[PDB]
């Protein structure tokens, strides 16, 4: 009797509903759902909560009792264009509400049960001005059925903390079906800058009507400005906009000048097919994907015309050359570095880096880090030494490599193919210097789906010993839900981590986490 699951998924601040708990019972001997009691004392900033709601979901198909679902369907969608904010009315009947609650919330349903499986769920609704650092605790006190307490089975953790998030981009925003590839940095002015594919027609990759979009925050990621487009080719050379896609962007800040650079892959032509199969050897727009960039010198507010750098660094034998999605870095000595990946003449992906020594006028690549690798992120552990963490096509474990010569030679790391599990997905790696964080320690931050299979359990991890060890104690999982998996970390300020990722709640989900919360 009474099976309970508490969610560990971001709570979107602007959402009208958020899934907090699921409930399932086979009503063999049970007549009426009387009430459900929860304690929110333990939350910080309980005042931020607009409402807590109880909803009746369905019953189940008789043949499917063994599936032991906690719901018959997803009650809220992150994919329905322009319909991601409220519970889908036809899937759920609201049976109780608690407005501006104190610690003790009683949800009085008094709801006739179906003779068989019965589903219920609780919804959390925040106020618009909710703080990013608001934390909601919701401890289940009791479930009453027929005038008396029922036995509950709750296999989910009891110490869950529901964290806040903003859906920077939701499905359907500004006429676009989807938003996919996140990149996040912090400017010298402290300005947050999020870039992504805006995939207008569908969620499909590479060749399609795709621009790279940008969201900019001047308040620590609490609010975001109207979307900008750093890169957009339209009907270039008289090909349809869907044959001029540009996406999979990466972003870096030039810490010497605050110039912001975004690099992306411009694919010309190729019909309606995947550019991973469609880009062919050669050098021009007729033949092969173009490596193009834009720059901002006014803190991300406006952007230059595109700059095609394909000639500078692309080997014509290669099928496909593009940045590694996410972010790049300015080194100690002022060098600019972007992770790279190319499909060679044998059709094998290889991760590497490219660099500019002249504020981004000219770029240069040496050699690959490892064969059969794709998306990577790169970090400077000490001056002159770069660590390349890479999506590895073999098994499910991040590959790591080291270069002290900007990619001429590579040294495998002790952690490579062992310390960080992946389902073969993008991962984010950043490095923070002691003087730049309140822990006065040197740390590697990492975020990815924490599994070998499935894109879910997006998890932030920290290392204190140069990426040798990643202690459970210094991890935090944000989203147990199924999503697209990509993420990008940044330091918001000296005490605060930022994350922009594809969650199960929203295509572009932003969350802020105090450094001390993660590490301690």
């Amino acid at each position: 009797t009474v099976f309970v699951h508490q969610t560990q998924i971001p709570i979107l601040i602007e959402r009208q509903d958020n899934v907090l708990f699921y409930f399932r019972l086979d009503a063999k001997e049970s007549r009426m759902m009387d009430e459900i009691v929860l304690d929110f004392g333990k939350s910080v900033n309980l005042s931020d909560v607009q409402a807590v709601k109880l909803y009746y979901g369905g019953t189940e198909a008789l043949q499917d009792k063994g599936k032991k679902r906690f719901a018959p369907v997803d009650y809220i969608s992150s994919h329905r264009p322009g319909n991601t904010l409220a519970a889908i009315p036809s899937y759920s009947i609201k049976c109780a509400e608690a407005l501006q609650p104190s610690a003790k919330v009683v949800l009085k349903s008094h709801y006739k049960l179906f003779p068989g499986i019965n589903f219920f769920w609780i919804s959390l609704q925040m106020k618009p001005e909710t703080s990013l650092f608001t934390k909601i605790s919701s401890e289940l006190q009791s479930v009453k059925i027929d005038g008396k307490e029922a036995i509950c089975e709750e296999r989910s953790p009891k110490d869950i903390i529901h964290r806040m998030a903003v859906g920077v981009r939701h499905a359907g925003d500004d006429g676009s079906a989807s938003f996919r590839i996140p990149g996040l940095v912090t400017s010298n002015k402290g300005t947050l800058l999020g870039v992504y594919d805006v995939r207008y027609n569908s969620s499909v990759d590479l060749q399609e009507y795709v621009d790279v979009g940008l969201s900019r925050s001047t308040d620590g990621g609490k609010t975001w400005e109207k979307m900008r487009l750093p890169l957009s080719f339209g009907e270039y050379d008289g090909l349809p906009a869907a044959q001029n896609g540009v996406g999979d962007p990466s972003i870096l800040v030039d810490t010497q000048t605050n110039t912001i650079w975004v690099v992306a892959a411009w694919t010309h032509g190729m019909g309606n097919q995947r550019a991973w199969w469609s880009s062919h050897p050669g050098m021009d727009l007729y033949q092969t994907a173009q490596l193009v960039m834009a720059k901002s010198t006014d803190d991300g507010k406006t952007w230059s015309k595109p700059i095609n750098i394909t000639e500078q660094v692309k080997d014509p034998s290669w099928y496909f050359l593009l940045q590694g999605p996410g972010r790049g870095i300015t080194m100690s000595d002022g060098t600019l570095v972007f992770p790279t990946q190319f499909i060679d003449s044998t059709r094998v992906p290889n991760a590497g880096i490219m660099y500019s020594k002249d504020r981004g006028k000219t770029w240069k690549m040496h050699n690959m880090a490892r064969t059969n690798t794709t998306e990577a992120q790169v970090v400077e552990t000490e001056p002159g030494v770069l660590m390349l963490n890479m999506r590895d096509n073999r098994g499910g474990s991040r590959a790591v490599a080291i270069t002290k010569d900007l990619g001429k030679t590579w040294t495998e790391h002790p952690s490579s193919r062992k310390a960080l599990q992946e389902p073969v997905c993008m991962a984010s790696l950043i490095h923070v210097e002691a003087e730049d964080n309140v822990l006065d320690k040197d740390i590697l931050l990492f975020s990815n789906p924490n599994t070998t299979r499935g894109r879910n359990h997006i998890t932030i991890k920290a290392s204190l010993d140069d990426g040798l060890t990643w202690l459970p104690e210094h991890q935090l999982m944000l989203d147990e839900g199924e999503g697209w998996g990509y993420s990008c970390l940044t330091m918001i300020d000296r005490e605060t981590i930022g994350i922009l990722y594809e969650s199960s709640a929203a295509h572009m989900t932003f969350q802020a986490v105090k450094l001390k919360d993660l590490i301690r």
